[PDB]
């Protein structure tokens, strides 16, 4: 129990009601990008005059477990293995041993200002009570030990990866791993929205493929962890 027990549960409770629905028949969802299994969509939405378009994917991936996608998401120690678009991050509370604070300030995309972000981060399993399902949240909160970085704009956010598990001695030939992403960024104050959209276009597919693509190489081989 830390103080933020409770505003994790209202997000984790959020995203499986709402965020793991399926979009494949909501014509309010664009589909924008396929590559096979893995379908990205957007929403196009401005709030004066600042793009929020909220994204939402989903993805097949062979050969991993929802526990092992999600691990690999949260654990800071492997983040710069497949991360490409942070410049710096800092740990900046340990509230528990499945949730911590992050700092983190994204390369620049010119010619918009450099983005930081401060944010929870939290893995949780969810029981079948249906599938179980992995989730990671990483939510924007408010803290005292946020630095002062004056090239930085501090953008706000809600991405959930949501993974479940299907399975046919048990081979990794016969797992597949279900994953729906969300991410809702509020960039903070302006930046051109084609820029933005570009950005989003571009960087969400190549982070869904690489991503994906380093869990299976990392796994491949070991003990399978259900
Ligand atoms: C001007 C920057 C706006 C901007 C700030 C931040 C983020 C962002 C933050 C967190 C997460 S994550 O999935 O929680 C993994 C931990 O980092 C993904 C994306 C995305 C954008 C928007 C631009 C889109 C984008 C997508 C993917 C990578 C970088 N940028």
């Amino acid at each position: 129990t830390h103080r933020f027990v409770q505003k994790v549960e209202e997000m984790v409770q959020n995203h499986m009601t709402y965020s793991l629905q399926d979009v494949g028949g909501d014509a309010n969802w664009q589909l924008v990008v396929e590559e096979g299994e893995m379908k990205v969509y957007r929403r196009e939405v401005e709030e004066n005059g600042i793009v929020l378009d909220p994204l939402k994917a989903t993805h097949a991936v062979k050969g991993v477990t929802g526990h092992e996608v999600c691990n690999y998401f949260w654990n800071v120690d492997v983040r710069n293995d497949w991360e490409t678009t942070i410049e710096n991050f800092h740990v900046v509370e340990t509230l528990a041993d499945n949730a911590i604070i992050i700092y983190q300030t994204h390369k620049r995309v010119w010619p918009a200002s450099q983005r930081d972000v401060l944010y929870l981060s939290v893995i949780r399993k969810i029981p079948a009570l249906d599938p179980e399902t992995w989730i990671v949240c990483n939510f924007s909160v408010d803290h005292d030990s946020a630095p002062l970085n004056n090239r930085c704009v501090r953008a706000k956010i809600n991405v959930a990866m949501i993974c479940q598990t299907l399975v046919s001695e048990i081979s990794r030939d016969n797992i597949l791993c279900k994953i729906t992403y969300v991410a809702n960024v509020n960039p903070g104050g302006w930046a051109p929205a084609s820029v933005l959209r570009a950005v989003a276009k571009r960087e969400y597919p190549k982070f869904l493929k690489r991503f994906t693509s380093y869990v299976q190489e990392k796994t491949a081989g070991k003990p399978i962890l259900f």
